[PDB]
């Protein structure tokens, strides 16, 4: 059940720099485990979540 890195065809399974791995054992089809970047959510780590005070867009948090 080791975390082997997803092949290129599968590495896109987790986006936004999501480090896609697969639980290598002869039972599951290809169950994924993605070490996603800090501040993402969803199965594919598609939706960003508050890293900063991601609401005060007026505040100089962006730039």
């Amino acid at each position: 059940s080791h975390l082997v890195k997803c092949a290129e065809k599968e590495k896109t399974f987790c986006v936004n720099g999501g480090e896609c791995f697969m639980v290598k054992d002869l039972s599951n089809p290809s169950r994924y485990l993605c070490k996603c970047q800090p501040g993402f959510t969803g199965a594919r780590c598609t939706e960003n979540v508050p890293m900063k005070v991601q609401n005060q867009e007026k505040a100089e948090e962006l730039y």
